[PDB]
């Protein structure tokens, strides 16, 4: 059996920084630190975390007076930071700075009423911090997940309308949301392409390109990540299987029975040490040296804020 890993994989420069952020709080003024929803959507990642003393919660009501109170890399709505700041709680902010991008392009269109279309899928914290940005009865901010949902739309102002897109969909959806708004509204304006991450774009690329050679593709990242979603989906797409799995302990030995090539790849949540533990698994089901995949570099990193070290 021979196992291949995708590149790149696993961390993007937003959650090193988000993690970093944690930690270096929690080393700077000791335990507790509270975080607004799990800093990133990765079980051992925030069960890490959590056993050393961050504590995280899903409202600004569950947090003390007088506490620090970090907001997740998803980054939070207008109105979740005014909560805060009407509180008596320090707050240090780890939504990730191309996330922070989208925010403002949101805000802009508030300040001037034009109405704002978002790409996205419902639920999400991204989604509720992005539309959270939108402020302005004289406009509107709308959701869209499909080109139906474009189909269906109708606006106030046609002429004077942009759109904006979550940082970690699938590149292929996308892109058709995006020919159906054109459509619709000859006159919509965005960015060249979407606002999708560099990171969210380089991992998609690296999972058709391992799914090319492997027959099951295995995706290390938590059920709620939707960017580890994306990667499974991709891989299924192109008829393989693939399954999204936490840890070594999901693995299940049918899937991997008789097949001769096995492909590994990370969500951008997922740690390093994680991956380590899935090859060494399928090393005991019968896989030799874990073969790393040519790439696309990464280069960017993103600094912690210089309170934080
Ligand atoms: O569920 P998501 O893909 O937003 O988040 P996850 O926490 O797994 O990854 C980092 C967050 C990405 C924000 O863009
Ligand atoms: S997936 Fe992209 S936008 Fe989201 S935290 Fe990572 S680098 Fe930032």
């Amino acid at each position: 059996m021979q196992i291949l890993l995708a590149n790149p994989r696993g961390f993007c420069a937003g959650v090193d920084r988000a993690i970093s952020i944690v930690e270096n709080a929690l080393a700077i003024y000791g335990a507790p630190i509270y975080v607004r929803h799990e800093v990133v959507h990765n079980r051992y990642v925030v069960d890490s975390l959590r056993e050393r003393g961050a504590i995280f919660i899903e409202q600004i009501s569950e947090v003390p007076d007088g506490a620090i109170l970090i907001f997740s890399a998803h980054g939070v709505s207008q109105a979740v930071r005014n909560e805060a700041k009407s509180r008596d709680l320090t707050v240090f902010d780890a939504t990730c700075p191309l996330v922070t991008k989208v925010h403002m392009e949101v805000a802009r269109a508030s300040r001037r009423g034009e109405e704002s279309i978002l790409i996205g899928h419902a639920g999400h914290p991204e989604v509720e911090g992005t539309m959270g940005q939108y402020s302005n009865p004289e406009g509107g901010m709308y959701l869209v997940e499909s080109p139906d949902d474009v189909w269906k739309l109708t606006v106030k102002n046609e002429e004077k309308l942009s759109f904006m897109t979550q940082t970690t969909l699938s590149v292929d959806d996308t892109s058709d949301v995006i020919d159906a708004l054109r459509k619709r509204f000859p006159k919509i304006v965005g960015p060249r392409k979407d606002d999708i991450c560099y990171a969210t774009t380089n991992r998609q690329e690296a999972v058709r390109a391992l799914a090319e050679q492997a027959e099951v593709v295995l995706v290390v990242g938590s059920k709620n990540s939707s960017n580890s979603n994306r990667l499974a989906e991709l891989a299924q797409r192109m008829g393989k299987r693939a399954f999204l799995i936490d840890d070594a302990k999901d693995i299940q030995e049918e899937w991997v029975k008789e097949v001769k090539c096995v492909g590994v790849t990370a969500g951008a949540s997922a740690p390093d040490i994680l991956v380590q533990n899935v090859v060494a698994r399928l090393q005991q089901l019968g896989g030799g040296e874990a073969i790393p995949l040519e790439g696309r570099e990464e280069n960017i990193v993103f600094e912690v804020p210089k309170e934080l070290r």
